[PDB]
């Protein structure tokens, strides 16, 4: 907005690799807050694939089980 950004004088780039990744989870998930995503990655160790699960397992919009 404004000038609004609270934080410290610090800076945390991504890689072209794990942005992407990011992408695919985002859109998977459907998560707004980057960081919050980035975060279930991270936690997992950047596991889509698990952060996915971590992501669903954790409340989930419908459908808890598939196959």
């Amino acid at each position: 907005g404004s000038s609004g950004s609270s934080g410290a004088p610090e800076e945390r780039d991504l890689t072209q690799e794990q942005t992407e990744k990011l992408l695919q989870f985002q859109d998977l998930t459907g998560i707004e807050s980057m960081d919050q995503c980035r975060h279930t990655l991270e936690q997992h160790n950047w596991n889509i694939e698990a952060a996915v699960q971590d992501r669903l397992n954790e409340q989930e919009g419908s459908g808890p089980s598939s196959g």
